[PDB]
């Protein structure tokens, strides 16, 4: 190009004011000047030269100006950050604060983590210990501590009950150098999809790892999930471990392997494997496998004892967890 950087924040700071504005006729404005300043066949070097061609005003050469000497624009800086639609995305990266609470807290004028910090009244429990986390939530975890994580977890898990089955997933499982969060897979074959329901699986996990001070915080205590907080055992060392994101899901019995090949994904993987079992006639869900017929009438649930039943059903060879990108 010959004036690009020119138009580009030309034609943005246009769509400002027909999205955010609706003032439909600096759209048309900035628009002008885009036009023209496209068709002008020589390198502008300057703001003047430009206020000559008819449609680049005397604001918008003192717009120019700006541009061609630093690099950037401050009125597009400060409108990029207080987007609407992208405040809202920055809400979210709080725990417990979807979008349905998102927007409601950006529109009554709180959008930052400083204003979240300038009204703590109007978000809840889970909400707040996210909030409270929150930088220690940003950071990655080291293989190296996801290791030591799952062996808390699992040492207990087995100590309480011989008969309990605990699998770490996620992209750990996946053999990632680095993890989000930990999110453990558990059954016991008390529990199965006929059964009657066993909040006290999960329950006596969870309470057992509070106890040994791993768990420190419950975001969530539902009847077949937990959602919450944990951090390794220091000594007392110069920041300590950081507080972790972690979630334990009791499956039933009959549905746990389908839960484990699920949440051990990678979202791709797990997509091309939905794709090709549909494609050999059977549909797979989180919890079970079944013929498809013609139309989407779903058969009876198969046996699975183990992830290499899903496999041999659509016939692929099994896959290891860390070729499961």
């Amino acid at each position: 190009t010959l004036n690009g950087g020119i138009t580009d924040m030309l034609v943005e700071l246009a769509n400002f004011e027909k999205n955010v504005s609706q003032a439909i006729h600096k759209y048309n404005a900035y628009r002008k000047a885009a036009s023209v300043i496209a068709k002008y066949p020589h390198k502008i070097k300057s703001g003047a030269e430009a206020k000559k061609l008819p449609g680049v005003g005397t604001k918008i050469a003192e717009k120019i100006d700006e541009f061609l000497a630093t690099g950037k624009l401050r009125k597009l800086e400060k409108i990029r950050q207080d987007d609407t639609s992208s405040s809202i995305n920055f809400l979210t990266r709080v725990t417990g604060i979807g979008p349905s609470a998102a927007r409601k807290l950006v529109d009554e004028g709180i959008k930052t983590l400083e204003d979240l910090r300038k009204n703590e009244d109007k978000l809840n429990h889970h909400q707040r210990i996210g909030l409270k986390y929150f930088e220690d939530f940003e950071k990655r975890i080291p293989r190296e501590e996801m290791l030591q994580m799952q062996d808390i977890v699992l040492n207990e898990v087995k100590k309480l009950d011989p008969e309990y089955i605990a699998t770490v997933c996620g992209s750990f499982r996946r053999g990632a150098e680095s993890s989000g969060d930990m999110d453990v897979l558990l059954t016991h074959p008390n529990f199965t999809s006929e059964s009657s329901k066993q909040p006290k699986l999960l329950h006596r996990v969870v309470e057992q790892l509070q106890k040994v001070r791993f768990i420190t915080d419950t975001l969530s205590k539902g009847e077949t999930k937990f959602m919450g907080v944990c951090q390794l055992p220091s000594e007392n060392d110069e920041n300590e471990y950081p507080h972790r994101r972690i979630d334990i899901r009791l499956q039933p019995k009959d549905q746990y392997y389908c839960g484990v090949l699920y949440f051990t994904g990678s979202d791709i993987f797990n997509k091309n494997m939905r794709a090709h079992a549909l494609e050999k006639g059977f549909t797979i869900n989180e919890y079970t496998i079944r013929p498809l017929g013609v139309t989407g009438v779903a058969g009876e649930p198969l046996p699975v004892d183990s992830e290499q039943d899903i496999f041999d059903y659509i016939q692929w060879r099994y896959r290891e967890p860390k070729d499961r990108s």
